[PDB]
């Protein structure tokens, strides 16, 4: 967890300041990430280590130690470059002096240029997988440097040119990064789908830690753009992540559930929800003599509450065997899961070793009474010792404050799979990240992003669908003219504040989208086809257009429909966001 949390931290300091930012937090927020991603060699050491370890492969030293090189170059043009922009945001309007401007101009350009420079060294043939976690962390931090051209260049004494070069060459970089890391995530991600259970473990650690610390950084690049976030955003990722499966052996001799058999039952794409309730099966494992034997979690159903707006709850198909014990039933609503912690047992036999999950205990978190407490299952016979805990697969994005203010992650899905040769059960559980907001609230002084995930309804055969891997979610495809998603919304502010409303989409034709309140239209407006027919999506693939009408909120329920679609027509729609407009 050294790194995870390192990734996990920086997700979250991030979106503290993600679109314009203040010079206040910027600073601080500087500060803190020097001694997360930048302090010495030593976290970038444990990158290229950790991806070697996920991959079983290992980088050439003679290219590991090239890389090293430039990032120890790099750590001093930051360090320096922030020791700078400290002082420049203390010091007042009438300290800023032609002398302190230059100085300040000619560390950023020289962190700028040795980042340009250095960048090939973490990309270098046939290392590019191994390479993908320190090239998207020196990625970011080009991204997020380039940025300050934008916020401070004026006052810096750079003129228009320099500025709209720097702007253009942000613009063209943060896709060369976003389309680079997404490629090599999945040329990696498909070398280790494999066909036993053993090999779907590693391609699943391989997509969390991969999601942790590659994908969620990419999806905020484009919010550095901070003329086209011009304020603070507020904003969150919808992405799913699967915690390692509970099992009370690190071999099982080939019983695990199948590649085939996990992966195709995980979960497909879907609107976003919540974990409501969890009913637990339980059943006996004899041990060999009577003294060694355990009851287990056998099987379960969940029950999800959708997302705000319906109340009508998604109680599952049953995963896993029936219960010859009593039932326990866990009822989760208005709580957070945000710790799972797990015991398990096993029993040898002469020829043969049985193994189950016999107790979890789930920290949640009330935020109606700002409450923690704890709820669990037993099976109520011979319990063992814990043997996983979601804190070392999920880590806290804050260590200075207690778990239930510093989580990462939330519990929203619990799966049993079976193992082949009715040996017995495997638990696998789906997490969501903290940054979501149940209520999906617009704020008033934020730009405000809503991920269409976070309808409660789909029309008109729209459907949800694999995200093209740099949104920090899934996105919802339009195949038919009409309606297509409704998404209820919450006013932060009961006077006539208004926005504008700007679309994040991808469209293989010319079409009209349309937005309603409570049934009543208010915007329409006409956009561009950005693809072809079966092209398949990357960054300059989606665009990000405004309507023209403001509106203020009149109603919850916003809806939005689409026209201009003949057969073959295909419209994905990522985002919606609302901007304050005076």
């Amino acid at each position: 967890k050294d790194v995870i949390q390192k990734g996990i931290s920086v997700v979250g300091d991030l979106l503290g300041v993600v679109g314009f930012p203040f010079g206040g937090a910027l600073v601080s927020f500087y500060t803190n990430f020097l001694n997360t991603i930048w302090p010495s060699e030593d976290p970038w050491k444990a990158f290229m280590e950790q991806v070697e370890a996920l991959m079983d492969q290992k980088i050439a030293d003679y290219a590991k130690n090239k890389a090293l090189a430039e990032l120890q170059g790099l750590q001093n043009n930051v360090e320096d470059y922030v020791s700078a922009l400290s002082s420049w945001q203390k010091n007042p309007v009438s300290s800023r002096n032609p002398h302190s401007q230059g100085r300040i101009r000619e560390l950023f350009s020289q962190a700028e240029s040795h980042f340009r420079n250095s960048m090939p060294s973490f990309a270098i043939s046939g290392y590019e997988v191994l390479f993908l976690t320190t090239y998207a962390q020196a990625a970011n931090t080009h991204l997020f440097l380039l940025k300050d051209a934008q916020i401070y260049g004026e006052e810096w004494g750079y003129e228009k040119e320099d500025i709209a070069e720097f702007y253009k060459r942000q613009l063209k970089l943060t896709q060369e990064y976003t389309d680079h890391c997404v490629k090599w995530y999945n040329v990696g991600l498909d070398k280790l789908r494999g066909s036993s259970y053993e090999s779907w473990v590693n391609f699943n650690r391989y997509r969390r830690e991969m999601t942790l610390t590659v994908l969620d950084l990419i999806a905020l690049f484009p919010l550095y753009d901070v003329r086209l976030y011009p304020k603070e955003v507020k904003t969150e990722l919808t992405r799913d992540v699967l915690t390692d499966p509970i099992v009370g052996v690190n071999n099982l001799r080939g019983y695990g559930t199948t590649f085939s058999n996990i992966e195709n039952y995980i979960r497909k794409p879907h609107l976003f929800d919540y974990l409501h309730r969890i009913q637990f099966h339980t059943r006996f494992q004899p041990g060999y003599y009577g003294n060694d034997s355990f009851n287990y979690w056998s099987g379960n159903y969940v029950s999800t509450r959708p997302s705000i707006g319906s109340n009508d709850i998604i109680t599952s198909p049953f995963y896993g065997n029936k219960s010859s014990e009593p039932v326990q039933n866990l009822e989760f609503n208005g709580e957070k899961v945000y710790r799972a912690v797990a015991n398990t047992n096993l029993a040898v036999w002469p020829s043969a070793v049985y193994s189950g999950v016999t107790k979890v205990e789930f920290s949640q978190y009330n935020d109606q009474t700002d409450e923690a407490s704890t709820q669990t299952y037993d099976s109520k016979r011979n319990v063992g010792a814990v043997s996983w805990d979601s804190i070392d697969q999920l880590p806290p994005e804050t260590t200075d404050e207690p778990l239930e203010k510093g989580y990462s992650h939330q519990l929203n899905y619990v799966m049993c799979f079976l193992m082949q040769g009715s040996r017995g059960t495997i638990p696998v559980l789906t997490w969501t990240h903290k940054s979501v907001d149940f209520f999906n609230m617009i704020d008033s002084k934020k730009i405000t992003q809503l991920p269409l995930v976070k309808a409660y309804k789909l029309q008109s055969g729209a459907s949800v669908v694999a995200g093209p891997r740099f949104t920090g979610g899934d996105i919802i495809q339009c195949t038919e003219n009409g309606s297509a998603a409704t998404i209820y919304v919450t006013p932060d502010v009961s006077y006539s504040q208004k926005y504008r409303a700007r679309i994040h989409y991808a469209s293989t034709s010319q079409i009209t989208f349309t937005l309603s309140l409570d049934g009543a239209p208010f915007n329409q407006y006409y956009f561009d086809k950005t693809i072809n027919k079966g092209d398949t999506l990357t960054y300059n693939s989606f665009n990000l257009a405004s309507f023209s009408t403001p509106f203020e909120l009149s109603g919850n329920n916003l809806q939005i429909g689409v026209t201009g679609l003949s057969a073959g027509d295909k419209v994905y729609i990522d985002k919606i966001e609302f901007i304050p407009v005076n």
